[PDB]
Parts: structure tokens; C-alpha cells; sequence
């Protein structure tokens, strides 16, 4: 369990909801979730997605500025 596997797990959680995630944004939450339990990573990141779903946006492409505020509700 390392960032190179975390990235694939984390991108898939946004893809399952119909979103896409920027390279600066995937890195941001990859560092924020670096030590989270491998079987809880999806349930944890789902709290970020639930915050993105109530933030102002205009595309399915999520960005670092959106995640940097969505993580605050997941904390």
C-alpha cells in the first residue's frame, strides 16, 4: 500500500460518481490520505466527494482549489 496504488483507488472513487480529477488535485488528496487504512480509503474519500457535491463548480473536472476545501469536511 503506497501512493502509486492510492492514486488508482482514489481516482476510481470520483469516476464511480461521474467526476474526473486534476493531477494537482489527485496528488493533494493522495498526501492527505497517505496513512489511511486500505479498506477504509473509499469510505473516507466519500466524505470529500459529499463536500464537492455542495461546492460551486461548472464542470465534472475537480481541481486542487475544490479538494483543498472539500477535505475540511472529511477531516
Amino acid at each position: 500500500m503506497a501512493p502509486e496504488r492510492l492514486r488508482s483507488r482514489a481516482l476510481s472513487a470520483f469516476k464511480l460518481r461521474g467526476l474526473l480529477l486534476r493531477g494537482e488535485a489527485i496528488k493533494y488528496l493522495t498526501e492527505a490520505l497517505q496513512s489511511i487504512s486500505e479498506l477504509e480509503l473509499e469510505d473516507k474519500l466519500e466524505k470529500i466527494i459529499n463536500a464537492v457535491e455542495k461546492q460551486p463548480l461548472s464542470s465534472n473536472m475537480i481541481e486542487r482549489s475544490v479538494v483543498e476545501a472539500a477535505v475540511q469536511e472529511s477531516s
